[PDB]
């Protein structure tokens, strides 16, 4: 299961080197997203844990044989990771004012493939990481405790602003901030302190009670289908802030124009509009002059809010990941939401025939098992839930999710199942 949600795939020298190394013969999903974004894309991330971290950052730099920065306030563990490194036969070691002049030469020459500093360290120390970059290569520099350098997060230090200068002093070497928060606000100050350019946002690890999972059969008829979330005032609207994500381009103009019929506050986005227009429903759904989004996959990614209540797929999502990434933009601030799947046997046969449009043979195969994976969901007696987590979720967040699994809080299955 968790080799079908790689891609690309792995090849065998990447594998190879995993089991030298690190002791594991595959790698999770999450740990190949930024690892390969980071080595074939140069891409910096934000990776909220909320608890196998390390390796995100300690792959990368060990595969290219050159060097990773680790950029923390937390020396004594620090300490350990260079002494758990060493003992995997990894070269590693904790550079700051203390280290002997032997040591800074072997740094200097590319001899340590991950390097721990302070931020106190790093900030008076930049010429170095010119050097060492230009010298070298620095595969990823990474920024652990991440959240200490937002004003309002809840451990702010005066030695992280000043990490703002690496983007600039090291425009090419990508950054991966780390955190175990997953406040939505907090990550758009990392990322904005930071200098993260277009960085991949990844946030795994936490159990989530507050979103409620329901897959219910469509007629077709938009307002039949929708009129259930509906609630008259003086026109009519949703209980909050809502995303309805579609198909097709086709169908978010068809729910647009029976949801305009009742004067509810919502606007259309899909990757066929005008840079303009998308940029102004983006902006008017953040700043909650529309309450309502309808729109493609290319709605999504980006948007910082807290306070979507309600997720409605309206027709069979194409692919199980994407699905997971949408409905984890509801209720970011934790309080209750509902994501919603309406679908009719008719969108999965529309969904098959699109699939022989992709002529990429492997990506094809890729996309048929995301699919598959979708299919066996919808048509799914079992907790939806216990589903979702065994795709996506360790081992601990399945555990912890047993609390709500069964009880009326938890899906439509465990809801029928009780009564
Ligand atoms: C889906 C991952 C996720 C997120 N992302 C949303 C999608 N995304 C992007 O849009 C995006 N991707 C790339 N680059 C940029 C810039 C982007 O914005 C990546 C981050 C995301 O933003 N958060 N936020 C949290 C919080 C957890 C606790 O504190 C509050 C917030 N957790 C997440 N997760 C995990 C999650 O949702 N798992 C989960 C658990 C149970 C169920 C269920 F079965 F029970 F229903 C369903 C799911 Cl999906
Ligand atoms: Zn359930």
């Amino acid at each position: 299961d968790d080799k079908d949600f790689l891609w690309p795939a792995p090849n065998e020298e990447q594998v190879t080197c995993l089991k030298m190394y690190f002791g594991h013969s595959s790698f999770k999903p999450v740990q190949w997203k930024v690892i390969h974004s980071v080595l074939e894309e140069a891409r910096d991330n934000v990776a909220v844990m909320a608890t196998g971290k390390s390796l995100c950052f300690q792959y990368p730099p060990v595969y290219v044989g050159k060097i990773g920065l680790v950029i923390s306030p937390l020396i004594s563990l620090m300490e350990d990771q260079v002494l758990q490194l060493k003992m995997s036969n990894i070269p590693a070691c904790f550079l700051g004012s203390a280290q002997s002049a032997n040591v800074l030469t072997d740094i200097k020459l590319g001899k340590y493939r991950i390097v721990y500093v302070t931020p106190e360290y790093c900030s008076g120390n930049m010429g170095l990481l010119q050097q060492l970059e230009a010298d070298i290569g620095i595969t990823l520099i990474a920024v652990d405790e991440a959240h200490c350098i937002s004003e309002w997060g809840h451990d702010f230090r005066d030695s992280f602003r000043k990490l703002g200068s690496l983007k600039t002093a090291l425009p090419m070497v990508p950054i991966v901030a780390l955190t175990a928060t997953a406040s939505s606000s907090i990550r758009e100050d990392i990322v904005r302190c930071l200098n993260l350019r277009n960085p991949q946002i990844t946030c795994t690890g936490f159990d989530r009670p507050n979103l409620y999972l329901e897959v219910r059969r469509k007629t077709g008829n938009i307002l039949q289908d929708l009129q259930p979330f509906l609630v008259k005032t003086s026109h009519w609207e949703f209980e909050g802030p809502t995303i309805i994500y579609c198909p097709s381009r086709k169908m978010t103009q068809q729910v647009t124009g029976e949801l305009a019929k009742l004067n509810l506050s919502c606007g259309t986005y899909h990757a066929g509009m005008s840079f303009s227009t998308a940029k102004d429903i983006h902006h008017r759904f953040v700043r909650d002059e529309i309450q309502c989004v309808i729109a493609t996959i290319a709605f999504g990614m980006g948007i910082n809010k807290a306070d979507i209540r309600q997720v409605i797929h309206y027709g069979a999502p194409k692919d199980m990941e994407s699905y997971y990434q949408e409905i984890g933009r509801a209720g970011r601030d934790g309080l209750q939401s509902s994501c919603h799947v309406l679908w009719a046997p008719a969108d999965i046969n529309l969904n098959r025939h699109l699939l022989t449009e992709i002529r990429n043979a492997k990506f094809r195969l890729y996309k048929l098992k995301m699919m598959a994976k979708m299919e066996k969901y919808l048509h799914s007696s079992r907790c939806r839930r216990q589903i979702i987590l065994s795709h996506f979720e360790d081992k601990q967040v399945q555990k912890a999710s047993l609390g709500i699994m069964g009880t009326e809080k938890c899906c439509d299955n465990c809801r029928s199942a009780l009564d």
